[PDB]
């Protein structure tokens, strides 16, 4: 199961950890995506993600767009987890570098209840634009279910432990 993990709350937990590398040697159940909503798994973790599944992430993920359209800013999807875990749960939180709504990472953070645990990353963080600290924030506040972060810059995951309240 999952290894050296801070607790910061009664449920969530945290790690200065790669989240491929995390996944790979966990194989939770459920792996976060930070998606957006064409499902254009390119950089930051979806783009790390979709490379160690060797692009089968994109190739499930447009077939699901077209069958589907684009999910919505706050929304998710349940899709396979690949050779990362059983089940990949895409999450669109809002990316500020496009102008949209902050106020929609709690809807975003939302989609996570709806799992009893997951391995995920701080949405809307990184090239997302928004305050890491606040992400983690809005986490604590929102998800009721077990989330195990990993948050792969160490001189971040420093900061957010050091100043969590
Ligand atoms: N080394 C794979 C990787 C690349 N980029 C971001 C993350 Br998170 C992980």
């Amino acid at each position: 199961s999952f290894s050296g993990y801070l607790k910061l709350t009664d449920n969530v937990y945290i790690k200065n950890a790669d989240i491929v590398e995390e996944a790979k040697k966990v194989k939770p159940t459920v792996v976060v995506n930070a998606a957006n909503v064409y499902l254009k798994h390119g950089g930051g973790v979806a783009g790390a993600l979709n490379k160690a599944t060797n692009n089968a992430m994109q190739v499930e993920s447009d077939d699901y767009i077209a069958t589907n359209g684009p999910l919505k800013v706050g929304g998710s999807c349940v899709l396979s987890g690949h050779n990362l875990a059983k089940h990949c749960l895409h999450v669109v939180g809002p990316n500020v570098n496009k102008g949209e709504d902050i106020q929609l990472l709690k809807s975003a953070y939302e989609n996570f209840n709806q799992h009893e645990v997951l391995l995920a990353p701080l949405l809307s963080a990184g090239i997302f634009g928004a305050d890491p600290i606040h992400s983690l924030r809005v986490c604590v506040d929102t998800v009721r279910t077990n989330v195990y972060l990993a948050v792969f810059d160490k001189n971040l995951y420093d900061k957010l432990v050091s100043s969590f309240l």
